[PDB]
Protein backbone atom coordinates (compact mmCIF):
# COMPACT_ATOMS: atom_id res chain seq x y z
CA UNK A 1 0.00 0.00 0.00
CA UNK A 2 0.87 3.41 -0.60
CA UNK A 3 -0.31 4.79 3.08
CA UNK A 4 0.84 5.28 6.17
CA UNK A 5 1.26 2.75 8.40
CA UNK A 6 2.89 1.43 12.18
CA UNK A 7 4.54 -1.44 10.27
CA UNK A 8 6.39 -0.03 6.88
CA UNK A 9 7.14 -2.31 4.33
CA UNK A 10 10.69 -2.60 4.04
CA UNK A 11 13.50 -3.88 1.60
CA UNK A 12 16.03 -6.50 0.74
CA UNK A 13 18.45 -5.79 -1.95
CA UNK A 14 21.06 -8.23 -3.36
CA UNK A 15 24.74 -7.89 -4.05
CA UNK A 16 25.40 -4.75 -5.13
CA UNK A 17 26.69 -3.13 -2.21
CA UNK A 18 24.34 -0.11 -0.74
CA UNK A 19 25.98 3.44 -1.19
CA UNK A 20 26.56 5.32 1.95
CA UNK A 21 24.07 8.33 2.50
CA UNK A 22 21.12 9.99 0.62
CA UNK A 23 20.74 11.60 -2.64
CA UNK A 24 20.00 15.66 -2.38
CA UNK A 25 18.33 17.85 -5.12
CA UNK A 26 18.70 21.75 -4.46
CA UNK A 27 16.23 24.32 -5.58
CA UNK A 28 15.57 27.61 -5.97
CA UNK A 29 12.06 28.92 -3.86
CA UNK A 30 12.04 32.93 -4.89
CA UNK A 31 10.18 35.55 -2.75
CA UNK A 32 8.06 37.70 -4.00
CA UNK A 33 8.94 40.97 -6.27
CA UNK A 34 9.77 44.21 -3.54
CA UNK A 35 7.03 45.48 -1.94
CA UNK A 36 4.30 42.56 -2.29
CA UNK A 37 3.04 41.38 1.28
CA UNK A 38 4.01 39.09 2.53
CA UNK A 39 7.24 39.09 1.11
CA UNK A 40 7.42 35.52 0.98
CA UNK A 41 5.62 33.13 -1.43
CA UNK A 42 3.09 30.63 0.28
CA UNK A 43 3.54 28.86 -3.07
CA UNK A 44 5.01 25.80 -0.56
CA UNK A 45 2.01 24.88 1.17
CA UNK A 46 -0.23 24.27 -2.07
CA UNK A 47 -0.70 20.46 -1.24
CA UNK A 48 0.81 19.38 -4.62
CA UNK A 49 3.91 21.53 -4.57
CA UNK A 50 6.07 18.53 -2.70
CA UNK A 51 4.90 16.53 -5.89
CA UNK A 52 4.88 18.32 -9.02
CA UNK A 53 5.34 21.98 -8.04
CA UNK A 54 8.95 22.39 -6.91
CA UNK A 55 9.89 20.64 -10.48
CA UNK A 56 8.79 24.05 -11.82
CA UNK A 57 11.95 25.97 -10.04
CA UNK A 58 15.06 25.94 -10.82
CA UNK A 59 17.79 23.04 -10.16
CA UNK A 60 20.50 23.78 -8.14
CA UNK A 61 21.96 20.59 -7.52
CA UNK A 62 21.98 16.90 -7.23
CA UNK A 63 24.19 15.01 -4.95
CA UNK A 64 24.75 11.48 -3.55
CA UNK A 65 26.61 10.53 -0.23
CA UNK A 66 24.51 12.90 1.99
CA UNK A 67 24.66 11.35 5.56
CA UNK A 68 25.99 11.95 9.38
CA UNK A 69 24.03 14.68 10.78
CA UNK A 70 21.85 16.49 8.36
CA UNK A 71 20.30 18.93 10.89
CA UNK A 72 20.56 22.94 10.40
CA UNK A 73 20.01 25.96 12.24
CA UNK A 74 20.90 29.04 9.54
CA UNK A 75 20.73 32.46 11.35
CA UNK A 76 19.44 35.36 8.89
CA UNK A 77 20.50 38.65 9.82
CA UNK A 78 17.14 39.88 8.70
CA UNK A 79 13.55 39.35 6.60
CA UNK A 80 12.78 39.64 3.35
CA UNK A 81 16.13 39.32 1.97
CA UNK A 82 18.08 36.42 0.02
CA UNK A 83 21.28 35.99 1.94
CA UNK A 84 23.95 33.54 1.59
CA UNK A 85 25.19 30.42 3.58
CA UNK A 86 25.79 26.97 3.55
CA UNK A 87 24.85 23.28 4.14
CA UNK A 88 26.72 21.37 6.86
CA UNK A 89 29.50 19.38 5.19
CA UNK A 90 27.26 16.41 5.65
CA UNK A 91 25.02 17.01 2.67
CA UNK A 92 28.47 17.01 0.35
CA UNK A 93 27.81 20.19 -1.46
CA UNK A 94 30.78 22.84 -0.68
CA UNK A 95 28.87 25.90 -2.66
CA UNK A 96 27.44 28.20 -1.01
CA UNK A 97 23.13 29.15 -1.78
CA UNK A 98 20.16 31.13 -0.63
CA UNK A 99 19.67 29.59 2.94
CA UNK A 100 16.88 32.16 3.67
CA UNK A 101 14.76 30.68 0.21
CA UNK A 102 14.66 27.49 -0.76
CA UNK A 103 13.54 24.05 -1.27
CA UNK A 104 15.56 20.29 -1.25
CA UNK A 105 14.64 16.84 -1.36
CA UNK A 106 16.65 13.88 0.30
CA UNK A 107 15.70 10.39 -0.82
CA UNK A 108 17.11 6.80 0.03
CA UNK A 109 16.60 4.29 2.43
CA UNK A 110 17.21 3.87 6.01
CA UNK A 111 18.35 0.38 7.66
CA UNK A 112 17.86 -0.01 11.60
CA UNK A 113 20.54 -1.63 14.27
CA UNK A 114 17.52 -2.98 16.28
CA UNK A 115 13.83 -4.62 15.81
CA UNK A 116 11.37 -2.99 17.31
CA UNK A 117 9.38 0.74 18.19
CA UNK A 118 11.66 3.93 16.65
CA UNK A 119 10.09 7.20 17.02
CA UNK A 120 11.96 10.05 14.73
CA UNK A 121 11.00 13.22 16.02
CA UNK A 122 11.42 16.11 13.82
CA UNK A 123 11.13 19.68 13.48
CA UNK A 124 11.73 22.49 10.51
CA UNK A 125 11.46 26.19 9.31
CA UNK A 126 9.51 26.23 7.42
CA UNK A 127 8.62 22.90 6.46
CA UNK A 128 9.75 19.29 6.49
CA UNK A 129 7.38 16.65 5.43
CA UNK A 130 7.89 12.70 5.75
CA UNK A 131 7.31 9.83 3.79
CA UNK A 132 8.46 6.34 5.01
CA UNK A 133 7.92 2.67 4.01
CA UNK A 134 7.31 0.82 0.66
CA UNK A 135 5.19 2.70 -1.83
CA UNK A 136 4.69 5.17 0.95
CA UNK A 137 7.96 7.12 -0.05
CA UNK A 138 8.44 4.73 -3.25
CA UNK A 139 9.12 1.37 -4.51
CA UNK A 140 11.64 -0.97 -3.74
CA UNK A 141 14.85 -0.56 -6.10
CA UNK A 142 11.93 1.09 -8.36
CA UNK A 143 12.31 4.43 -7.19
CA UNK A 144 12.30 5.99 -10.71
CA UNK A 145 9.21 4.24 -11.78
CA UNK A 146 7.75 5.23 -8.38
CA UNK A 147 8.86 8.96 -6.71
CA UNK A 148 6.29 10.76 -7.41
CA UNK A 149 3.57 8.15 -6.00
CA UNK A 150 4.53 8.73 -2.57
CA UNK A 151 1.48 8.64 -0.49
CA UNK A 152 0.18 10.69 2.84
CA UNK A 153 3.16 11.97 5.10
CA UNK A 154 3.76 10.06 7.94
CA UNK A 155 5.19 12.91 9.88
CA UNK A 156 5.19 16.81 9.02
CA UNK A 157 6.18 19.51 10.58
CA UNK A 158 5.27 23.68 9.73
CA UNK A 159 6.63 26.63 11.25
CA UNK A 160 3.93 28.37 12.11
CA UNK A 161 1.48 25.89 13.79
CA UNK A 162 0.66 24.75 17.61
CA UNK A 163 4.39 23.15 17.63
CA UNK A 164 6.33 23.53 14.35
CA UNK A 165 7.31 19.65 15.85
CA UNK A 166 6.18 16.13 14.72
CA UNK A 167 6.81 12.37 15.55
CA UNK A 168 6.75 8.99 13.72
CA UNK A 169 6.66 5.86 15.65
CA UNK A 170 7.21 2.84 13.67
CA UNK A 171 8.20 -0.92 14.33
CA UNK A 172 11.32 -1.53 12.01
CA UNK A 173 12.95 -4.75 11.75
CA UNK A 174 17.22 -4.87 11.50
CA UNK A 175 19.03 -4.65 8.78
CA UNK A 176 16.00 -3.96 6.34
CA UNK A 177 16.46 -1.04 3.75
CA UNK A 178 13.09 1.29 4.22
CA UNK A 179 12.58 3.66 1.68
CA UNK A 180 12.08 7.17 2.78
CA UNK A 181 11.47 10.98 1.80
CA UNK A 182 12.47 14.18 3.65
CA UNK A 183 11.15 17.23 2.04
CA UNK A 184 12.22 21.05 2.94
CA UNK A 185 11.46 24.33 2.22
CA UNK A 186 12.66 27.31 3.54
CA UNK A 187 9.96 30.48 2.97
CA UNK A 188 12.21 33.40 4.23
CA UNK A 189 14.63 34.55 7.06
CA UNK A 190 16.20 31.37 9.30
CA UNK A 191 15.78 27.88 8.14
CA UNK A 192 16.12 24.66 10.11
CA UNK A 193 15.61 21.43 10.13
CA UNK A 194 16.07 18.52 12.89
CA UNK A 195 15.77 14.95 12.11
CA UNK A 196 16.53 12.63 15.25
CA UNK A 197 15.55 9.08 16.21
CA UNK A 198 15.13 6.69 19.09
CA UNK A 199 14.17 3.31 19.86
CA UNK A 200 12.90 0.93 22.92
CA UNK A 201 16.36 -0.97 22.59
CA UNK A 202 18.15 2.06 24.60
CA UNK A 203 17.73 5.67 25.67
CA UNK A 204 20.71 7.22 23.13
CA UNK A 205 19.07 9.86 20.48
CA UNK A 206 20.45 9.09 17.24
CA UNK A 207 21.21 12.53 14.99
CA UNK A 208 24.21 11.09 13.13
CA UNK A 209 22.58 8.72 10.17
CA UNK A 210 26.77 7.27 8.99
CA UNK A 211 25.58 4.31 9.63
CA UNK A 212 21.62 4.32 9.15
CA UNK A 213 21.04 5.90 5.21
CA UNK A 214 21.82 4.58 2.19
CA UNK A 215 20.92 4.54 -1.45
CA UNK A 216 20.43 1.42 -3.48
CA UNK A 217 20.36 1.45 -7.27
CA UNK A 218 16.86 0.29 -9.19
CA UNK A 219 17.04 -2.99 -10.93
CA UNK A 220 14.91 -4.88 -13.29
CA UNK A 221 13.18 -7.11 -10.81
CA UNK A 222 13.04 -4.51 -8.09
CA UNK A 223 13.85 -5.38 -4.31
CA UNK A 224 11.02 -6.63 -2.61
CA UNK A 225 11.46 -7.05 1.41
CA UNK A 226 12.02 -10.94 2.26
CA UNK A 227 11.95 -11.03 5.65
O1 LIG B 1 11.76 33.24 13.26
C1 LIG B 1 11.76 32.36 12.15
C2 LIG B 1 10.67 32.73 11.13
O2 LIG B 1 10.84 34.07 10.70
C3 LIG B 1 9.85 34.51 9.79
O3 LIG B 1 9.97 35.93 9.50
C4 LIG B 1 9.68 36.74 10.66
C5 LIG B 1 8.19 37.11 10.65
O4 LIG B 1 7.47 36.14 11.45
C6 LIG B 1 7.99 38.52 11.19
O5 LIG B 1 7.07 38.77 12.27
O6 LIG B 1 8.85 39.55 10.69
C7 LIG B 1 10.25 39.35 10.97
C8 LIG B 1 11.05 40.36 10.14
O7 LIG B 1 12.46 40.32 10.46
C9 LIG B 1 10.71 37.90 10.71
O8 LIG B 1 11.62 37.57 11.76
C10 LIG B 1 9.92 33.70 8.49
O9 LIG B 1 8.94 34.12 7.57
C11 LIG B 1 9.75 32.22 8.80
O10 LIG B 1 10.07 31.47 7.65
C12 LIG B 1 10.64 31.76 9.94
O11 LIG B 1 11.94 31.55 9.45
CA1 LIG C 1 12.13 30.41 7.42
Amino acid sequence: SKDPTTFPLGCSPDITTPKKGLSMELYSYDFRKKGSYPCWDAAYLDPNYPRTGYKSHRLLAKVDGVTGNINFYYHATKGCTPQLGHLPASYNYPKPLTMTNFTMLLYGYFRPKVTGFHTFTISADDLLFVNFGAGNAFDCCRRDSSADHFGNYQAYAIWGSKTAKDELTVHLDAGVYYPIRLFYNNRDNNGALSFTFKTESNENTVSDFSEYFFSLDDTEEGCPGLI
